[PDB]
């Protein structure tokens, strides 16, 4: 499912990303746009052989299982596949987790480096939230 800027933040505040961890929704909308264009199906092969997934590009590295990751983790207790879904739960309450993991969004490298200090509130310009 490609989301809707507005629609997606309306399912990330109802989900209790809004303020998560002090990360404004502007912040969460913003990344979701630049790691996978609001495409939940989304992935992409890291150079280490791991791949990112979802709308959040959430590493099989550490964060989800996708049985091709050797010597990966699955903090989040989650097929990697459950990340593409249409419904962003699996998504949300995995990124709680590695947002709460000691970098703050900064484990997102496209929040770093193109959201984190602009005007973030500008992605939900607009939005009945
Ligand atoms: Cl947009
Ligand atoms: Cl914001
Ligand atoms: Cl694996
Ligand atoms: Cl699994
Ligand atoms: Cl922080
Ligand atoms: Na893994
Ligand atoms: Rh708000
Ligand atoms: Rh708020
Ligand atoms: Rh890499
Ligand atoms: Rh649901
Ligand atoms: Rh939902
Ligand atoms: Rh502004």
């Amino acid at each position: 499912k490609v989301f809707g800027r507005c629609e997606l933040a309306a399912a990330m505040k109802r989900h209790g990303l809004d303020n998560y961890r002090g990360y404004s929704l502007g912040n969460w909308v913003c990344a979701a746009k630049f790691e996978s264009n609001f495409n939940t199906q989304a992935t992409n092969r890291n150079t280490d052989g791991s791949t990112d997934y979802g709308i959040l590009q959430i590493n099989s590295r550490w964060w989800c299982n996708d049985g091709r990751t050797p010597g990966s983790r699955n903090l989040c207790n989650i097929p990697c596949s459950a990340l593409l879904s249409s419904d962003i739960t699996a998504s949300v309450n995995c990124a709680k987790k590695i947002v709460s993991d000691g970098n703050g969004m900064n484990a997102w490298v496209a929040w770093r480096n193109r959201c984190k200090g602009t005007d973030v509130q500008a992605w939900i310009r607009g939005c009945r939230l």
